[PDB]
Formats: structure tokens, C-alpha cells, sequence
């Protein structure tokens, strides 16, 4: 009832016209699926209550989880939302505050896990991602994000009140991953870092929820998306996700994506079929290595979330899954 | 300082491209510039002999402690970003909790005496009215004015160790001020709250007839229109370019006359009420009522910036006579209150 009241007060404070009239009992505040970091509520005026002008009838209230409440995250996620709103690349911004946001509600659905593998959607996702990778954003251009964030998470985990750090020798393995990636060139671009089905709205596509975004290796954004082909978070029973490791894209599926990615990335350039096939081959290898970083990143994240999050989800189980999959794919690279 | 130079170098290198990633710290020119009384400002440029591969120069603005609170940080960051996207402010090249990297706009700030020039005063009024018409993603309730003053008063009361709070009976006077303004209606609009000559840039190569740019929305919020106008009028009195301590000069007789106020007000209303058909008697009533509104909300400018300046005496690292300035503001508050009773 106090998340209910807080929602009312935020709407009344930031929104105009009829929202200043609506009574606590009138206001419809429904929890909606917001993912595994933040809370999301759909707030809507009574059906009967007339508008004064062009105020929205419905908005989304998004509240940051603890893992996204750091001052650096707050600045980035607040400015990125505002910028994309101004550029019509995201939902309009009605209220912005340290705790969260009031956003435009866009009639849409998110994609489903199995839809990521359809060749037309997959091409569209690769094109959209290349578009974002071409953008200049006012954040550090140095790729500190990946290992900087993992080292932070590792330290926070160790300082918290089954021991996955010991079982999987994560401190040592992070050094091994660092070394592997040092030997794998990957261009630094503005990355979303979380391009899963729930962040891709079918309107035709809008990519949303840039909370994890930063300049990072191109291979991470691609590899990470590919990892997401495996994980379905709509599963109704604990741990509330289902993994299907065989759903990871085949070499054919990866190539299809990579071809449409590079079509947008290298738009206008004229490249021989030799050059083109080399770009494709090189990016396939780049991606197979940076995919490992997706597993490791989100594994560490999920361990920390088991203690920081209030969302009902099998965080430790999910972490186990990611680290198991990390080692599997590392085993497959060696062969 | 040598640490300030190195930090500036590192911000530029980390956020900017091309030659910024090649220039060595010995070669980057970092210049301290007039930043005002809240934030530090540095103009950073590539040496003339280092060709580009990107801006040749940028400004690095670092928030003072009074602007480092999370609420302030979200507002000031997002506001700069929005205004950039709308071509209402400089472009944003870097944004972080400590400050920003901004496009350098060829310009100069206005001077105190230039605020009284009829053509510039009219352009300031128009631009202020334009901002007052905008919708921004911040709370629409006018909590800012007394909410911030209340916060400042409480923080001042907990500062370690003459006592201006006692001398001028500021705790009781805030209540008197609240009571006066409660009875003085003023439309709640998106306000800048710091429209002083230092924040009004005369563009050196304007592309159109808008030859001014209003910058530095760090204190911005929904607020009473009378405050934004009144505060601007108060700024006609204070010149912060004075080169010896306390680094400002006050000229109370420079406060705008009724005719100077009305000139501003006419151009403000012309923009604010653009399109609306108003009779001679309707216009004159709007103008007359606004003079009274502004006379009262001007008192809030003195009281706000007086409180701010006591706090800054402790919080700021900028060399300025913050206590001497606080005294000036509170003296003028009472002077003007004394003039209203008449």
C-alpha cells in the first residue's frame, strides 16, 4: 500500500491536467513485468475521469533496483533516457528523479525468446544494434566498463554477508578471461550491453532500457545477444527462467546476424567479396570469445543480485547456469 | 594547480576523440576561466600546432559541493542534455557526477551595466518568457523556493563556528516572507532561477536573430514567475567582476526604475501572451499587477541568495566574499521590504 501511495504522489507531482484531480482510490497502479533489475508499475487514470488537455492517460513508473542506484549509474541512465526521448529513439520522459522515472507508455509487446531466432527479426535486431554502435554518446570512450564493473562486483560479493567463487575459481578465471580477450581485437563502440528480448519492443523495433549501456567491445554486445537466445525469463515456476543451451545460435544463424550487422556498420563502403568474407570470419571469432564475457558478467551480476535485489527470481541458480555455460563454451573454443 | 591541470587532461582524453587521445599533458592548454560562484570552469584546447583528426576546444565544468547532491545532479545533468538536444544550449561531450565537458560557444557574457540597455533587456525578457513556456520533466509543484531555503537554513544552523541568523532574525523572517508571498499570486512556470549577466552569453557569430544564449540551469526548477523576474532585476545591482576582495560591487541605485521594469515587463508579456488579443485596459492591468508581483518576489531573491551565500562561506572553495555578500543581500532585503511598507 506504500508503493501504491508513492506511485500516486509521483504521478500527481510530475504530471499535469487530470492527474492533479485524481484521488488515491481512483488511481489504477498495476505492477507489470519490469525485468530483473528494476520495478515497473503501470499507472492509469480512471476510465471516467476526463482529460484537461494532452496529458498522458497512462504512464509507466520505473524504480531502480539497488544495483543501479550508484551515482555514476544514475547520471548515465537518466541522461541516456532523456537523450533517446529527444531523438525519438525511446519513450518520452515525463519525470526524472534519483529513484526512477515516469515514462511514456508505448503500446507494444516485447519479443519472446524463440522469436530472436527468426531470420527477419534477427536481421532487424542486428541492423538496430549497428545503428546504436555508430552513435556518439557523452560517456567515457575507454572500454573500462567490462572489467571495471566485474572487478567491482567481485569485491562487493566478497564483502557481503554454496560458494560459487570457490567452486568455479572466479577470481583466477577472471584473469584467464582478461588474457584471452587481450588477444582478441574488438572495436570499442557505444553498447547497450543487455540486448535481450524483453528490451526489444515490437511497435518496427524500439530498443529500450539502456541502464547497463556504455562504450564497450562490439563483440560483447553481439555475443551477449546470442547468449540471450538460450534464456527464457517468462518461465512460471522457480527459478523463473529456463535455459536451452542447444538454442545458442548455430554458425549459420550467427553468420546471418553478422551479415546484416556489417551491412549497416559498413553502409556505403564498397568491399570485395573477399574482404566481406574476411570481415565475417573475423567477427565470428571475435564474437565467440566475447560471448564468454556475457556469461561471466551476468554470472557475477546475478550473485550480487541474490543479495541486493528484491525481485523474486532464482539469482543464484541463474548464476550457476551462466558460469556452467561459460566453461562449456570455453571448452568448445579449445577444440 | 598542477593536480587540476592533470585531472582536466584525463577527462578530455577519456571522453573526447581524435587528437585528444594523442595530445600529451605538456601540450594541452588548460585555462582557468570565469566560472561564477558555484562551479569551477576550465577551457581546454589543443595546441595550434597539433592538427585535428573533433572539437579544438571544450569547457570542463566541475560542480561545487552545493551542487553535488543527487537530486541536483540528476536535474542539472538531464537539463543540460535536453537543452543540448533542442539547440537551446551548448552540446554535451561528457557527463559525470563531478561535472561536464561542453561545447565551447564563441561568445562573451554580458556585463552588469549592459543589463539596463533597452534592446538587451527586451531580448532577455523574451528569452525568459520562452523558457517559462516550456515543459520539463521535474516536479510541477513550487516546492523549490521554500524547500531549498528551509534546507539551507537548517544546514547553516548545523555549521561549525558575527551570526547573521541572529543579527537579522532570519528564522522568523523566513516565516514573514512566506506569509507575504502566500498572499501574492504568481504563475508557477519552469524557471532558471539565476538569470544574471554571467549566465547570458552574447554569441559572437550568431546564425539567426537570437544573439543571446541562456546557460547554466543548475538552479532551475518549477517556481514562481515573479522570482525569475525579480531575481534578474536584483542582478542589476551586483557586479561580480570587481578585482579585489570581496570580489563584487553593489550599487543599489542601479536597481531598475519603474519605467525600466515596465519596459522589461512589456516584452516579457508580449512573448508570454503571444497571440492573445488584449485591449489597452487589459494590457495595462497585466503590466501593473506584474510590477507589484515582482516587487514582492524580488525579496525572495535577496533572501534565497543570502542564505545560499552563508552556506557557501563553508561549502565553497571559490575565492569570494560570501559572508560580505550575504550581508549585502539581507540589507537589501530589508531595504526593499522597508520600501514596500510605504
Amino acid at each position: 500500500r506504500d508503493a501504491e501511495r508513492r506511485a500516486y504522489q509521483w504521478c500527481r507531482e510530475y504530471l499535469g491536467g487530470a492527474w492533479r484531480r485524481v484521488q488515491p482510490e481512483e488511481l489504477r497502479v498495476y505492477p507489470v513485468s519490469g525485468g530483473l533489475s528494476n520495478l515497473l508499475f503501470r499507472c492509469s487514470l480512471p476510465d471516467h475521469l476526463p482529460s484537461v488537455g494532452e496529458e498522458p492517460r497512462e504512464v509507466l513508473l520505473r524504480l531502480y533496483g539497488a544495483i543501479l542506484q550508484g551515482v555514476d549509474s544514475l547520471v548515465l541512465e537518466s541522461v541516456m533516457f532523456a537523450i533517446l526521448a529527444e531523438r525519438s529513439l525511446g519513450p518520452q520522459l515525463y519525470g526524472v528523479f534519483p529513484e526512477g522515472r515516469l515514462e511514456q507508455y508505448i503500446p507494444s509487446r516485447p519479443l519472446k525468446t524463440q522469436e530472436l531466432r527468426e531470420p527477419v527479426l534477427s536481421a532487424a535486431i542486428a541492423t538496430k544494434m549497428a545503428q546504436f554502435h555508430g552513435m556518439e554518446m557523452p560517456f567515457t570512450k575507454e572500454p573500462h566498463w567490462l572489467f571495471g564493473t566485474m572487478e567491482r562486483y567481485l569485491k562487493q560479493i566478497q564483502d557481503l554477508p554454496m560458494n560459487l567463487l570457490e567452486m568455479y575459481s572466479l577470481k583466477d578465471e577472471m584473469g584467464n578471461l582478461r588474457k584471452l580477450l587481450e588477444s582478441t581485437p574488438s572495436p570499442v563502440v557505444f553498447c547497450h550491453n543487455d540486448i535481450q528480448e524483453g528490451n526489444i519492443l515490437l511497435l518496427s523495433l524500439m530498443l529500450v532500457d539502456f541502464e547497463y549501456s556504455s562504450y564497450n567491445y562490439r563483440g560483447f554486445d553481439i555475443g551477449n545477444h546470442f547468449c540471450e537466445w538460450v534464456y527464457d525469463y517468462t518461465h512460471e515456476e522457480w527459478p523463473f527462467y529456463k535455459a536451452r543451451p542447444t538454442d545458442y545460435p548455430t554458425q549459420e544463424q550467427q553468420l546471418h546476424f553478422i551479415r546484416h550487422y556489417l551491412a549497416e556498420a559498413k553502409k556505403g563502403e564498397t568491399l570485395s567479396q573477399e574482404e566481406q568474407r574476411k570481415l565475417e570470419e573475423d567477427l565470428l571469432v571475435e564474437v565467440s570469445r566475447y560471448a564468454l564475457a556475457s556469461h561471466f558478467f551476468w554470472g557475477l551480476w546475478s550473485i550480487l543480485q541474490a543479495s541486493m535485489s528484491t525481485i523474486e527470481f532464482g539469482y543464484l541458480d541463474y548464476a550457476q547456469s551462466r558460469f556452467q555455460f561459460y566453461f562449456q563454451q570455453k571448452g568448445q573454443l579449445t577444440s
